[PDB]
């Protein structure tokens, strides 16, 4: 019940390891000071345009259709890498790489996009969100000016996400906070349900002792926390619905099969 002190040091430093941007660099950009090169700032055709004309980025992107959809090609893309990284992550967790492969998968499959809408937050303000690395800025206005469906796809994400950036958490709760949603025992379709349960239930004690000594002010931050996992796992069934009507609707538009296999049986 103190060596919960070490696991958690296992899991933030298999965070720092594989994931490209952490919330403390995202933020150290958005505030502006401290990184003294303010990120390209893109906010209409022009300068989106700007943007792949060198300025901050195709990207093996498929062939170009209109705006709305060259966007949603860079998100898709944007999401896709940040699959391959939550994978490596979950790798690195050594109980997570014990269970066999098909419950791996069904764990990443059903749990990439809760991770990937908790992650979004961290690089993301009320007025726009950090692209290509950290040297761009999309503005939330332009993602809403786009074609429809497309331009409902994200707004959902900045809604959770400026509430959930009021809790001030930092990349060590973070990593624990991603843990506990790649690590749920119940997900469809699980073999080693026990195994599983077991595991996730120490992460959430390790939670819950590490935000007690990183926030002792903060009153039920816990609670705060498992609720947001719930809100996340409503927020991926509305985005599997929004994509759903994308593939029936959009069918000049490409959908990744990694992501297609996600939403498959879902
Ligand atoms: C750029 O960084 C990111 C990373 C993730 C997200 S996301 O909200 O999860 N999101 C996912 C997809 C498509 C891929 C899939 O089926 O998930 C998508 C498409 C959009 O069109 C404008 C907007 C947001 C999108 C947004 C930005």
């Amino acid at each position: 019940v103190a060596d919960l002190k070490a696991f958690s040091k296992h899991i933030y430093n298999a965070y720092l390891k594989n994931f490209n941007m952490t919330k403390k660099k995202a933020r150290s950009i958005l505030t502006g000071k401290a990184s003294h090169t303010a990120p390209f700032v893109i906010h209409d055709i022009e300068t989106l345009w700007q943007a792949e004309k060198g300025l901050v980025w195709v990207n093996g992107l498929p062939p170009y259709k209109e705006i709305s959809v060259h966007v949603f090609y860079r998100c898709q893309c944007t999401t896709v890498e940040t699959v391959r990284e939550l994978t490596e992550f979950a790798k690195s967790i050594p109980s997570f790489s014990s269970l066999f492969l098909n419950d791996q998968v069904t764990l990443l499959k059903y749990g990439v996009h809760e991770a990937i809408f908790a992650m979004l937050a961290s690089i993301v303000n009320k007025d726009g969100l950090l692209v290509a690395n950290g040297s761009g800025f999309v503005t939330r206005e332009f993602l809403r000016s786009l074609r429809k469906p497309f331009s409902d796809i994200i707004e959902p994400k900045f809604e959770f996400a400026v509430k959930f950036n009021a809790l001030e958490l930092d990349d060590s709760d973070l990593a624990l906070f991603i843990a506990a949603i790649i690590l749920c025992g119940d997900r469809p379709g699980l073999m080693n349900v026990p195994r599983v349960e077991a595991i996730q239930d120490t992460i959430l004690r390790a939670l819950e002792f590490h935000l007690q000594a990183n926030h002792p002010d903060a009153q039920y931050l816990f609670p705060k926390l498992l609720q947001k996992m719930a809100d996340l796992r409503q927020l991926v069934t509305e985005h599997a619905q929004m994509m759903q009507r994308i593939k029936k609707t959009e069918t000049e538009t490409s959908l990744h099969p990694l992501l297609q296999e996600i939403y498959k049986d879902m």
